């Protein structure tokens, strides 16, 4: 059981530090820039068209001593405002790059940038030669690289951090950054981009605009994950194609039995999560996985649910456990219901309900109280879910997500519930929608209520979410606008802000919390617990077994209030079962069956498939190592790859 | 200047009626039912995807005395709940038809309606044998004869209002209800809807189901406006055509010269916007003849949002024949224009009475669909009703960041012609009493308490604190009538996590006590642009004049604000006519001038399979204009003989 009083409140209320900012208009956003930089900035932003000249005044506010003080920095950008959906462009965590993007108060030849390269202390103005159209987006490989689409879809790049801008290609109409500084971008046939669906061409550019080639045609749309390069490609109908040598090579994607609607869940360097929707238009597709040249496909997931008008899934990696990820699935009867896979899509299984739940108290039937785990399908189905799951690596195993069981009125108001064994296991914690974030690498996890009132309570777990406290951070309530946390891994600081509204004008306010002295001793031996990541394959030889790799974790002790969270950890391999295949091509493993089962429709024929012009023919017991499973030993189904020496169809 | 002193708060304590709702939840909805008959619903729902299935129970309230008291009566809908999308079904005014779909708790293999044809006083129970897509549509013939889309793509329709259902098509994309019972709706031929995008077929049935015929092949889409029936047929590049027959003939809009809206339509006209050739946000409207064929150039530079295509357009049905909406400036500045001839002739808005004007912009921009798609704070469109002449309340900024992020409300007496600022930030608003009454509510995150009123078409407010307890405010309905004087306002607290419903009634029949008389009316005209003394109150090529309640009046009035009077037609001028095919007229100019690239070419369009010839001064007549007399421009149609 829980802990009751390790009191909190003056360690807390010392801790906490105030500032009003008088006469805000607009929303205003609140970032911390930088680890351990104490700069926080607070800026004002105008949902404003973008075709529309207007006049307008952002307001700029910047702490240098963690949120205890703010200077008023408006000066800096004055006669100009941020759009609200611009916001900040805030360069990779260690750069300490930001970039304030904003419009000209009476009008100008083109947008005007506000450039700081030492954590937002020091900022330059620049006059853009263009109009911004989207906020302008970091080179991941080089931070010193800047491209942005204008208003008359020109493709603008920077060099030296917005300093000088070129224009390298018109008629752009998306344009992505690929790895290592390549650009990917689409251009016209003729007149629009809406009305050229299917006839676009794809180019690249791995110089920055000085050279150029066209990669494909015909292109409808295409995207980027892990190391694959995807394109939509119109032949009246559409087709899946992807390469790994940033579009010299295409290959068509081999899918048993490339679709009119496709989606990449997912990619790594090792595999693709790709989503197909099923024949006709209905609310559910299926998850097909890839080997890691992302050519061949295999069934994986069917009755995948997704949004008709945007494509969104509840697909959800969980970050916190190797191998985990969790998505919503149609069952038979149109329930909708948490499927979890532990080895990487190879199997999936229903997700469990908590034990003894609310739900089980009152429920006159059963399925009702199944656990549905909610992200971006329930997100884009406008369902109250202000957050998706979240969840860190170096957080192993704890997961924060809203939850509802099969009631209306769960769906409608969902709860947030608390896993630490990476998505086993589920208990609800707190009722009602919350933010969250993650502390100290899961040391300290806080939650706040996302309602119509005006709130002033921090709930905070320091033992993982098994145990939460409230802390009356003001006496003030305010309706809650942010919650934004100090970046690093053993962060401690956190703000909210919000607004006081007891008339008709807002008085905005925030709050930083330092949550050093909860904290005080190290966590000893006795503190912790250890435990093995779930393994759907029976026996004791195979309890920890990640992709063939056993391995031992902690967790904090309930009602633990301590710090050093050491690391959860030497590598062991484990025999080779079921779990560590995923079914190969034309094979499947039906809903709640282990093995896999070649799908009827391919019963007859030999299973062949295209691979870079060449037929291949395919012998096989129905199953393929997961990408990046290290088993050794045990089970090891026989498949052959034969080179047919032929074109392909 | 305003009479503060009648003292009306004792007038409206003994009028307001509270009544608390325990244990809802979901989204709760109020609507009285039918004029006079003291019936009001209160009915939970459930924001849940179509395909779902779930357990869940709605919550069902009826008042029968104004909503003084409420019955529970969610036994009536035992082990079913209702989507917040679907709603109530209500039938026509004066009918009395009620429909509650939903669901049933659990599953079942189709839906569950619940039906009343007597202002929701007695409901009936159906199971129906499919599960509906869309909501159920009556026919504007016949209310007892609904049309309804299945999850399967089934097109279902019952002649009994909704007691017996027959599917008479599979693989049904899209279906609307007719003039005279006609059902139209496109059928793919295999696979998805979406997938089979500009290869639809369009079909029509006059016998509900019994037999059909194909009148269109190769559809994307297809629509219903006033006598008009649309279809955007795929070729290379997607072109819109017009029938006016039911589909037996189609004739493709001829315009002076891409992606084609249709923004509105009534018995006489078309409006059509035209998107400009590079989608920069702003595009074309286009005025068509009483055909809807050939089409001239209104208004330029028409706003619209990049994504779902919503304009500012908004009819002024408080006055005929105006109509406002949006524009980009030269230098890109938003705008509100305004015509009073039905799009012959657009004008700058008129900068509002009593203001302090520094920039180029203290222009008044009244707020709308373009407003609201994006994103601003924007809570409801512009309000106005026939009955309530001249009378517009609409949310509206002047040129500045901080007033469009936090508009006002302004309110117009002469149907747009002038605005003047009468509440201070966003606000929801409802007319009743035809005019007598106009009702505003605070928007914001704070619960409020005050009602606002006004009881001189919107010149004069005062502030009614209807609670002691305020409310998160959620809905504001007025009882239907034309003499109504009845509001409901519902919403509710959350001092702690849990929320308290409860709604509040006023009665306004103690404010209105003693009868308008004559020394408490005006008159005025409408707006004219000719500004000859034989146009005055000249509407449309008709004359008539309107009455108006005087500043400060606190009275019931019972006369139609229109003049009872001998019909008279005026003699025709330029506000009378809208340019040619071919022809425009530039930005505050009242005369027709040439396009300047087809100022050298012969002006042709084709014209039911014959190639014409036009040669003119400039002008048509707009149509539904009755004018007579006066100006007589001239035009000539010469067949060509030729195909096209
Ligand atoms: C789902 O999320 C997890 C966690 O973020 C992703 O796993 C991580 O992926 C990265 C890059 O693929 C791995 O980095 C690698 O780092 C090691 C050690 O430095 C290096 O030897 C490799 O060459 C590689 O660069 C990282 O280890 C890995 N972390 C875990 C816990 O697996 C995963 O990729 C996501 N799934 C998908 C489909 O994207
Ligand atoms: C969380 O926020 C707190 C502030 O509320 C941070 O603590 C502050 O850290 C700064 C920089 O390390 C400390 O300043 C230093 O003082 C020394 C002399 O003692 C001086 O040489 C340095 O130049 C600097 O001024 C400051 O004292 C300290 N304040 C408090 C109240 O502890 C903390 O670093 C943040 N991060 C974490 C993980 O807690
Ligand atoms: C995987 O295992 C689950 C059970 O854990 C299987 O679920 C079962 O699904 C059927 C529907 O396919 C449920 O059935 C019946 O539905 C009818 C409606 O037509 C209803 O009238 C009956 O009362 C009944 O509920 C059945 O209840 C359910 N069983 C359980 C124990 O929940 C699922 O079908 C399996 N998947 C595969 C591919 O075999
Ligand atoms: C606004 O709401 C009020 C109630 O707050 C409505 O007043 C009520 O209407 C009915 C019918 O006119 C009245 O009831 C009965 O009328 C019969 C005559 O058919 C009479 O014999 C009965 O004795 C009874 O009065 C009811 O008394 C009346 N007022 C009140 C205060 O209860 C009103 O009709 C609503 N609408 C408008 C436009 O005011
Ligand atoms: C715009 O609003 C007005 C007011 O509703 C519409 O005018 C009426 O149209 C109906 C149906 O044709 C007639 O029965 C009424 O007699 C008309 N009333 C008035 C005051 O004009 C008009 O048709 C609407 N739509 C368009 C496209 O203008
Ligand atoms: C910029 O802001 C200053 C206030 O410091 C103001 O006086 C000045 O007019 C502005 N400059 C321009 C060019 O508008
Ligand atoms: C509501 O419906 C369920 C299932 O039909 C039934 O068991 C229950 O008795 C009903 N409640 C009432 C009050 O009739
Ligand atoms: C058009 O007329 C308006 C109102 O009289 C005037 O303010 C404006 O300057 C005119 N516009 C142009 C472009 O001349
Ligand atoms: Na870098
Ligand atoms: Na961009
Ligand atoms: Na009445
Ligand atoms: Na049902
Ligand atoms: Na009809």
């Amino acid at each position: 059981d829980c802990g009751r009083l390790p009191d909190f409140i003056a360690k807390l209320t010392n801790n906490t530090h105030q500032h009003v900012f008088d006469d805000l208009s607009g929303s205003v956003s609140l970032s911390w820039v930088g680890d351990s930089t104490g700069v926080i900035l607070v800026l004002t932003t105008f949902q404003v068209p973008l075709v529309i000249v207007s006049f307008g005044q952002s307001k700029l506010y910047r702490s240098e001593d963690y949120g205890k003080n703010f200077k008023d920095i408006t000066n800096l950008i004055n006669n100009t405002f941020i759009r609200t959906e611009f916001g900040m462009a805030i360069g990779p965590e260690n750069s300490g790059k930001v970039i304030l993007t904003a419009e000209v108060s009476g009008g100008s030849r083109g947008g005007r940038v506000f450039r700081s390269s030492d954590f937002a202390k020091n900022f330059v103005q620049t006059d853009l030669p263009f109009h911004p159209l989207t906020q302008m987006m970091y080179s991941p490989q080089n931070s010193d690289y800047l491209l942005a689409l204008s208003t008359e879809n020109g493709l603008w790049v920077s060099k030296n951090f917005g300093e000088k801008w070129e224009e390298i290609h018109k008629a752009v109409c998306l344009a992505k950054w690929g790895p290592n500084n390549i650009i990917f971008f689409t251009t016209h046939v003729n007149g629009s981009c809406k009305a050229d669906l299917g006839a676009l061409e794809l180019w690249r550019t791995s110089d920055l605009g000085k050279t150029f080639k066209t990669i494909g045609v015909k292109i409808y749309s295409f995207g980027l994950g892990g190391r694959f390069l995807f394109a939509s490609v119109m032949a009246t109908t559409r087709r899946i194609h992807v390469s790994t040598d940033q579009g010299d090579t295409w290959s068509m994607a081999q899918l048993p039995s490339q679709e009119q609607f496709y989606s990449i869940l997912a990619a790594n360097e090792d595999m693709v999560f790709m989503h197909v929707d099923e024949p006709g238009d209905t609310g559910f597709g299926t998850i097909f996985t890839s080997d890691d040249r992302g050519i061949v496909y295999s069934k994986s997931l069917d009755r995948h649910l997704y949004t008709t008008t945007g494509g969104e899934t509840d697909f959800t990696n969980v970050t916190s456990l190797r191998g985990v990820y969790i998505t919503s699935t149609l069952s038979e009867d149109n329930s909708i219901q948490s499927m979890i896979t532990f080895d990487q899509g190879g199997r999936w299984e229903h997700l469990r309900k908590p034990e003894n739940s609310k739900c089980d108290a009152t429920a006159k039937n059963k399925n009702e109280c199944s656990l549905h785990i909610h992200a971006s399908y329930s997100i884009s189905q406008k369902l109250n879910v202000p957050m998706a799951p979240l969840s860190e690596p170096n957080a192993v195993g704890i997961v924060i997500a809203h939850g509802s069981v099969g009631d209306a009125i769960s769906v409608m108001v969902p709860d947030v519930y608390i896993s630490d064994d990476g998505g086993y296991s589920w208990a609800k914690m707190l009722e009602g929608p919350h933010y969250y974030t993650i502390l100290d690498s899961g040391g300290i996890i806080v939650a706040i209520e996302h309602s119509n009132r005006p709130i002033n309570v921090i709930k905070f777990s320091t033992d993982e979410g098994q145990c939460w406290q409230s802390y009356v951070f003001t006496q003030e309530p305010i309706y809650f606008t942010g919650l934004a946390s100090e970046p690093g891994a053993r962060s401690m600081n956190i703000s909210i802000w919000g607004f006081t509204e007891s008339f008709i004008t807002r008085q905005w306010v925030s709050y930083t919390v330092d949550f050093k002295d909860i904290l005080e001793r190290n966590c000893e031996e006795d503190d912790y617990t250890t435990w093995l990541a779930h393994s759907t394959d029976p026996g004791d030889y195979k309890d920890g077994c990640i992709l063939g790799y056993k391995e031992q974790f902690l967790r904090l002790r309930k009602s633990s209030v301590c710090q050093n969270g050491r690391d959860y950890v030497q590598p062991s391999v484990c025999p080779c079962s079921l779990e560590d295949f995923l079914c190969d091509f034309g094979y499947f493993r039906p809903e709640n069956a282990s093995e896999c089962v070649e799908q009827p429709e391919l019963k007859g024929h030999e299973l062949e498939f295209c691979l870079y012009g060449k037929e291949e023919h395919l012998t096989t017991n129905g199953y393929r190592k997961i990408p990046g499973d290290k088993c050794q030993g045990g089970m090891n189904p026989a498949r052959e790859v034969k080179d047919l020496k032929k074109k392909c169809t």
